[PDB]
């Protein structure tokens, strides 16, 4: 015998990547029964290639992935129901949650923020009209908060990977990529940005060579325009003096981790990859889909950095997200990449000591359950 609870996770497409990662970890590491309800199967196919876009129910990585139908097909409610990123539950599911002998624990999983105030709202109950309460669950970088998603053994695996030239070379070769000696590796997952050409020009004109790895999409179209090339296909390589550009193939989440672990600088987008780039223990650039979140993260992340690096890093990140002048900050920032890399490893190690979000979520249910029946803890 072992304890197992059931979890309903609803996501309407914040970042399906975050919800899928959480669902997988609840099933794999905690042995929970997880149903993931997705209202857009095409969005889920983006993040999970092996899925069936027409199947109403399918089991992937121990998670029961179900289509969020219109109209909603009534089902019984799980022990825990998570609304990811303030999507609205089906009316019949709220009834199902109420009808249980023990009503479902109702959680809202919030977007990640470094803002200090989320600590005052984490685990806050809110009595709803139907008579149930829902609890806000705020991921965060400091206590109190719901922590960050992080798989068991992740940093140990990352350290072994980064310590092995052959593991890195073999992985990059599986993407079609071969690093040149002395070439800095930069991954570029971003949104459209008018400041990108000025930054490409700085990479082209530098003394140290760079390899810029770019996935298909809108930014790739902008890179093609700057290259003055009509089409950029997966595997294509173009050289402009010190800058080499290569187009990446599609990558599942775990392979994207390995790419982050190889690169010397990862430009990332979206809430999931922002955290994955931090676990990589490497310099990163975050493009956000906002000023309060950006500035709050910079305050915390830069707190332990030397003043000169912190100034150039903040200036570059703010300009990267404002689309403004990038020249001055990058020149100074590029010269500080080795120092920044040592600080990025320290940051990942420090965050790695905090209990991870999935563990906090399972513990929240345990304590809630014991309190519901007025038992000791």
């Amino acid at each position: 015998f072992q304890h197992m609870a059931s979890w309903d996770i609803f996501c309407s497409v914040g970042d399906i990547g975050v919800t899928w990662r959480l669902a997988r970890q609840l099933a794999a590491e905690h042995g929970q029964a997880v149903r993931l309800w997705v209202d857009e199967p095409q969005a889920f196919a983006r993040i999970c290639p092996r899925a069936d876009p027409v199947a109403h129910v399918q089991c992937l990585d121990g998670v029961e992935v179900r289509a969020w139908g219109r109209p909603w097909a009534p089902v019984a409610a799980a022990d825990v129901v998570i609304e990811a990123f303030a999507c609205e539950l089906p009316e019949a599911h709220r009834q199902a949650m109420r009808e249980r002998k023990r009503p479902s624990l109702w959680l809202n999983l919030e977007y990640l923020s470094a803002e200090e105030w989320i600590g005052s709202c984490h685990a806050l109950p809110s009595l709803q009209a139907c008579g149930l309460s829902k609890y806000f669950f705020f991921p965060g970088f400091r206590e109190p908060s719901g922590g960050l998603l992080r798989e068991a053994g992740l940093l140990e695996r990352r350290r072994r990977f980064q310590a092995s030239v052959s593991a890195q070379d073999e992985f990059l070769a599986s993407l079609g990529v071969r690093r040149k000696v002395g070439e800095r590796l930069i991954s570029l997952f971003a949104y459209e940005n008018p400041a990108l050409p000025g930054w490409l020009e700085q990479l082209r004109d530098a003394r140290q060579p760079s390899l810029l790895l770019v996935p298909e999409g809108r930014v790739l179209a902008d890179v093609a325009d700057w290259l003055r090339v009509a089409t950029l296909a997966v595997g294509d390589v173009h050289v402009r003096d010190a800058l080499r550009v290569q187009v990446l193939p599609f990558m599942a989440q775990d392979d994207y981790d390995r790419l982050l672990w190889c690169c010397d600088l990862n430009a990332v987008r979206g809430e999931d990859s922002f955290v994955r780039a931090q676990w990589a223990g490497r310099p990163l650039l975050w493009h956000i889909y906002h000023l309060a979140k950006l500035e709050a993260f910079l305050e915390l992340y830069c707190a332990g950095l030397p003043a000169d690096l912190a100034e150039n890093l903040r200036t570059f990140w703010l300009a990267w997200n404002a689309g403004g002048g990038l020249a001055g900050a990058w020149e100074g920032l590029e010269r500080q990449l080795p120092e920044w890399r040592r600080e990025a490893q320290r940051w990942a190690d420090e965050q790695g000591m905090r209990p991870d979000l999935a563990a906090r979520l399972v513990q929240f249910y345990a304590d809630w359950l014991l309190e519901h029946h007025h038992h000791h803890h």
